[PDB]
């Protein structure tokens, strides 16, 4: 069974023994060297179309928490930018640190943010998520950095349900949540071909990482850090530092949408 995690004994430096693609040619995350990324005029406008998004449930999976969406129809989709065709939102989750100075997966000129939001989408040409993760263009993940400052009003409903999903395997109803409240003003981005950042580390992802971070309050991120990796009744292991560090860029170029 899967027994990877983020500890010293099961963390990122161990994953390659059960998931050898961990040492592959298009792994994520990466450091975004802002001076080496090149503006790409070929990029078409990015279209985030979440008006009809239908959230259903929030789940503590022992690695992070997922806010899950009804992806049985094109209710919430990502198009444009580097993407060919339509990518449907299935879930979002975060990665965060034990302290405000770390937590993001991607870095920007080696800077680590306090957290990183991942909105996960699958290419509808492949019919469902499981088939999409067999394809090099199966997924698109919209990544958004979080810095600590003023509160993000649209995050507070997520924060407030976390007490009900403290431990691994717990879920709660989470209907009528609008993911548009988690976006920054600007859709300026960097993009590159990469992978899932957790096992199974599959190389299916077009990454779209927004330049502008959102601000969340210290009190909001402190509540993330009260979650548990462990199950109910087990010794407490706070869910913190659930991020993979930057991986080798190898034969890739990062493109910028902005000049
Ligand atoms: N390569 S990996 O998936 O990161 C991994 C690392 C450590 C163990 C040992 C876990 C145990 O005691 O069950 C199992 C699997
Ligand atoms: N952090 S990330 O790259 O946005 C990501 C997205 C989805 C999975 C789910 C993988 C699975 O279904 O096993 C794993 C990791
Ligand atoms: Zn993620």
């Amino acid at each position: 069974s899967h027994h990877w995690g983020y500890g010293k004994h099961n963390g990122p430096e161990h994953w390659h023994k059960d998931f050898p693609i961990a040492k592959g040619e298009r792994q994520s995350p990466v450091d975004i060297d802002t001076h080496t990324a090149k503006y790409d005029p070929s990029l078409k406008p990015l279209s985030v179309s979440y008006d009809q998004a239908t959230s259903l449930r929030i789940l503590n999976n022992g690695h992070a928490f997922n806010v899950e969406f009804d992806d049985s129809q094109d209710k919430a989709v990502l198009k444009g930018g580097p993407l060919d065709g339509t990518y449907r939102l299935i879930q979002f989750h975060f990665h965060w640190g034990s302290l405000d100075g770390q937590g993001s997966e991607h870095t920007v000129d080696k800077k680590k943010y306090a957290a990183e939001l991942h909105l996960v989408h699958w290419n509808t040409k492949y019919g469902d998520f499981g088939k999409a993760v067999q394809q090099p263009d199966g997924l698109a993940v919209l990544g958004i950095f979080l810095k600590v400052g003023s509160a993000k009003p649209g995050l507070q409903k997520v924060v407030d349900v976390l007490d009900s999903i403290k431990t691994k395997g717990k879920s709660a109803d989470f209907t009528n949540f609008d993911p548009r409240g988690l976006l920054p003003e600007s859709l300026d981005y960097w993009t590159y071909p990469g992978s899932l950042t957790t096992p199974p580390l599959l190389e299916c992802v077009t990454w779209i990482v927004l330049k502008e971070p959102i601000s969340v309050s210290s009190e909001q991120v402190l509540k993330f850090r009260k979650l548990n990796f462990n199950g109910e009744g087990e010794p407490e292991e706070l869910m913190v530092d659930n991020w993979r560090p930057a991986q080798p860029l190898k034969n890739r170029q990062i493109k910028a949408s902005f000049k």
